[PDB]
């Protein structure tokens, strides 16, 4: 029903070596908590483990620190405002969310021990035991968020800002880009589908109607991202995390801004690192991109040119030796990447988290639209190319066993639109599968081994089997449902051309996967640590990245597979041109729009900035004798001791008599004519 | 040698007919200019005018609104920080500078009298009297400012400073563009001589270095300009400015941010207005460039295939004939491009000016590069195409008197060499006459008139004749100095692939340019009012239109001039799209590690923005058992009167009773197995 007012649950695994250094750093661990000012209970949890709950002693204390760290958030310009003179009036005017209160519980858990509480934190490796520190869920609210969110149809602002008073920002960003995603997904499905009857397959014309989409998107969340930011006051908030506890420093110096003393680290040695990117992505295409080609090249020797006994027996043997491969060899390029971001040295924990990223999403890449670039571009084209791949598939099949039955090669028109009819319905529906139910089957199934192997009070048994039972689910990574939405935003800017209804079936996959993954926080993750971020992250770079090479690909496309006369290269080199060019027009327009358009989230940003310095502002015929006043001052002054330039202002004083001296002028002008 | 302290001067001509009437307004001027608290002087000068010398009378007067304007400056952000509490040690920090005591007095001689001092504008033309009001020289300063320019090989930041302490910004930032332009100009004119050299005419690597040249220089003077932005004070001065006396507002609402009432206009009526101008430039290509063909096909009659008498005679025939209709057709197309900004109802006055430019470069496009776009695409790549255009003037010139006699038409290749000569060096050295000595001779010619026709005192009559001397000269403008460099930049940036001297030779143009337009300021104009403004205005998107056309026009033109096998033209397509993609590629590299370069600018800024609010923040084993006492403040709270959570906490309080309980649960859990 309800938690016992427990903010947080750090697990601390015992094992059975190292017993006696883990009961020392158990009391070494339950004596820096309360120090820090937090109530703590220990409880009996899993067989080698001990659940330390905690919670904040007093609110009264804990409402200092939170008038510290509001107060440390506008010190470094996050906050839009200053807050209250007096204390605990700002806490009246806006409270504490329960996502700002898990914060702070946990910077109180995780920080260095000099400038905060404790550094529970594992990764030191002072004490190896403490398997995790994660905040409990409310199945209150869980309950009630699916049902709420399953009854509506479409989802108001007020409720993803429930999700940002309650599991933090970065969890909130998610469903705030999934909304926009899947409402500015209803365009691209209105004339896919309009391309899907009126125009032919391939058509040019949905080809530039797609790119003029995904810039007038992807530019209109740009402006939704700080529109978003500066509403939840978070804003500015890429240098304000902990630094991370793996970090080489050359030399501590004096921060520019901060003034206060900060390990510096010179941004021209890691540049020199950074460049390193490129040989490693390059290596990547290679070793992933000649095993999708590889796998394909089986396929169109087994399943086209080949009339031999078990056929279908045989049309698995290039999809089960693809599914072995991709996670391995991708297993270890994700290794070296690991080892190549913790070799770039990454200060803050959001860059080094943001970097990982970029090396996975080229990876993503390579799993995802090889299987679609060898289709678009080789086979469907010129698969004349293919003809020296198929002499070699013909000379091992020989050697198995008389001549095999091979038909002549031909290219099949209906392939493209057969590999897309897998990627955009029937990998969405695997995906549900794999992404909520079979994590879900999962679970019952583990739940099954707790009751083969078959102490508590009269209200904790129920709570405790609960917390035991949360604390084997794994951390939610934001990062996992953005890898699903960017790879679709990839066919839908790149592929869709080839396939028309692919923005249609998009767009029913993210009304149930708004819903999915929300209910994948609810039941099968425990609750990720609210963390703040001003951005999506990442994914901007990689939005354009898909969005300006969807300008190339999906005209390469059209001028490739329409003639399906023999593929002059100059027009294709010229569809390119213009579409391309067509691309950045209009991306120059669509960011020129929205600039001209009023943006008012940052106006309330400005509006209190300026108040604010008016605030520091306010808390700290009778002027022409004050000429003559000055006229005999700065003859009285100087005629005292220059005397040339002195002498022509007091020619004429005052106003009258240098009007009417001037009216002279005026008769002595017109008299001489 | 000295001006007698004035800081401006009036000028007001006084004509025959309305007469009384400017006499009256004479009255209502004066009297209006002792108002706001400065002392007048009315003197003789030309045959219908009056010198109105302004100084301001208090310097105690003028010390208030010299910290009102200082205030206004940081109460919109435009200053690093407030000024002091203290009034006159702001002002012994930093002191008044000759540029902003002008400001000062301009903009009380120029603002709506309510807000401000006196409506002395003459664009309102309650007064059309008012020929100009400008403030003026000191001889002793531009004897100096020159010989020192004229000494140095190159200029020193410290040199700059001292024309944006005298002569404002905006006549400051040219010349601090113009330094950074000609250092910058090094680069290509190292391997523009040694593409000279070592390659050949037409080299495709020099078009890759030149294209990396104009996107580094591009990008690091975006980053010199807001570090001299925000140097000198100057930052974000877009918004403050007064509005033109000419603007229609629809109605009058509350400002977002200053939260004053303010005149607002809907922005998206401006951008449907600003939508035409698409369909202006359309007409403007059209209506110059079909002038700079025709004459540039009759040039290729005359000198190239005729062998009549009078060659030379008829080869100033093209010349002259395009000298007349460049300057009449576009001050036609200029006429409608004000009556186009007029009808766009811009409010700011820097707004009106600088998309008056806008149209203005567009116009200054097509007189420029027309005659080289001709050469390069038309006349060398295939010549065959002009041949009707040669069989039209072959016929009308037979009807002047036999057959005249033609040679055979040849393309000759050295044509863009010799119209590259004449852009490079010597349309260079015509200018540099009409920039300098054609006006200073014309201002030795008009002095004489004034000898030929032929009441002062003992020290004003030497001073009084220099005013009435500089009063005739122009306003500078500098809009007029960048128009001459960006078009230099042009030719850098599209056409130096055909003439690699060209950056060679427009190095030691600049060198004499820096120091001949001081010179311009210092006797062929009268001192400008000293503006503010925060960038370059709108060349950064004139130097970045060049800028990305020079990536496709310097390739395009390497293909198709490299041959002189016969043009195929998916090789013109490829070699555009390399390139057009290299200048992409490396737009991204030099935006990101210029990103990742320390900018000293804007943490000065950031520094005291951070310190201005610590600055209003400071004027305004024993914690165990303090848990304790909260655990029974928690529990003798809530006894008095929820039950199950509260007994939850208290089974355990303190530290040392949990550590034991703790104790016991590894015993525990140790036991079993
Ligand atoms: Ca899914
Ligand atoms: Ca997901
Ligand atoms: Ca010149
Ligand atoms: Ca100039």
């Amino acid at each position: 029903e309800s938690n016992f007012g427990v903010d947080f649950v750090i697990h601390y695994k015992v094992p059975a070596a190292e017993r006696d250094e883990a009961e020392a750093g158990f009391v070494q661990l339950i004596r820096a908590l309360t120090t820090v000012g937090l109530a703590t209970e220990v409880r009996h949890g899993e067989n080698e483990s001990l659940l330390v709950f905690v919670k904040v002693a007093s609110p009264d204390l804990f409402a200092k620190q939170v008038y510290r760290a509001r107060l440390g958030d506008w010190l470094h310009g996050v906050r839009v405002s200053a807050p209250h003179n007096d204390i605990a009036q700002a806490l009246q005017d806006e409270p504490v969310v329960e996502a700002e209160r898990l914060r702070l519980i946990y910077l109180m858990i995780t920080k260095p021990h000099n400038e905060g509480g404790a550094g529970v934190t594992p990764t030191n490796a002072k004490w190896k035991h403490v398997e995790s520190i994660f905040p409990l869920h409310s199945h209150s609210f869980n309950k009630e968020w699916i049902k709420k969110w399953s009854s509506k149809y479409t989802l108001e602002q007020t409720d993803i800002d429930n999700i940002r008073d309650k599991f933090g920002e970065s969890v909130a960003f998610y469903f705030a880009f999934l909304r926009s995603y899947f409402r500015f997904l209803v365009i691209p499905s209105a004339f896919g589908f309009g391309a899907w009857l009126l125009l032919g397959q391939f058509s040019y014309l949905y080809a530039l109607l797609c790119g003029l989409w995904s810039v007038v998107f992807f530019e209109y969340w740009k402006k939704q991202e700080v529109d978003l930011a500066v509403q939840w006051g978070v804003r500015g908030v890429s240098s304000i995390q902990q630094s991370r506890p793996e970090f080489e420093w050359e030399h501590e110096a004096e921060d520019p801004i901060t003034g206060e003393p900060v390990k510096v680290y010179p941004p021209m040695k890691r540049v020199k690192t950074q460049l390193l990117q490129i040989p490693f992505a390059l290596a990547c295409v290679v070793a992933l991109g000649a095993l999708i080609v590889t796998c394909n090249s089986l396929e169109v020797f087994i399943n086209e040119v080949y009339s031999g006994p078990g056929k279908q027996y045989l049309g698995f043997l290039p999809t089960i030796f693809l599914v072995i491969g991709t996670p391995t060899i991708s297993g270890v390029l994700m290794g070296a990447a690991e080892k190549l971001n913790a070799m770039e040295n990454y200060a803050t924990v959001d860059a080094h988290d943001a970097a990982l990223i970029q090396k996975q999403f080229v990876l993503n890449f390579m799993t995802s639209y090889m299987a679609l670039f060898f289709t678009a571009f080789v086979y469907i084209p010129f698969g004349h190319i293919l003809h020296p791949f198929l002499n070699f598939w013909r000379a091992t099949a020989q050697t198995l066993t008389k001549e095999l039955p091979t038909r002549e090669f031909q290219i099949n028109p209906a392939r493209i639109s057969n590999q897309m009819f897998y990627f955009t319905v029937t990998a969405q529906i695997v995906n549900f599968a794999t992404e909520v139910v079979v994590p879900y089957i999962k679970q019952q199934a583990f739940q099954k081994a707790k009751q083969l192997k078959s102490e508590d009070h009269e209200e904790e048994a129920e709570f405790l089997q609960r917390v035991r039972e949360e604390c084997t689910l794994e951390e939610y990574d934001v990062s996992g449902d953005y890898r699903e939405m960017v790879m679709q935003f990839g066919y839908v800017a790149m592929f869709s051309v080839a396939w028309p209804l692919a923005a249609c079936c998009f767009l029913v996959n993210n009304w149930v996967e708004l819903r999915s993954d929300a209910l994948k926080i609810a039941i099968s993750s425990r609750r990720p640590i609210p963390w703040r971020t001003d951005s999506i992250g990442p994914w901007l770079t990689a939005l354009s990245f898909l969005s300006w090479l969807g300008s190339i690909t999906s005209s390469a496309i059209v001028y490739l597979c329409s003639n399906s006369s023999p593929l002059k290269a100059w027009g294709l080199l010229l569809s390119i041109l213009f579409a391309e060019h067509f691309y950045l027009v209009v991306q120059l327009a669509v960011r020129f729009v929205l600039s001209k358009l009023d943006s008012p989230g940052l106006q309330k940003e400005r509006k209190e900035r300026f108040q604010t310095k008016k605030r520091l502002l306010q808390e700290n015929i009778e002027h022409s004798e004050k000429i003559t006043r000055e006229a005999l001052e700065e003859e009285a002054r100087q005629a005292s001791i220059g005397t040339p330039e002195e002498m022509f202002w007091q020619r004429q004083r005052g106003m009258q008599e240098t009007i009417e001296i001037g009216r002279r002028m005026i008769e002595q002008q017109l008299a001489a004519g």
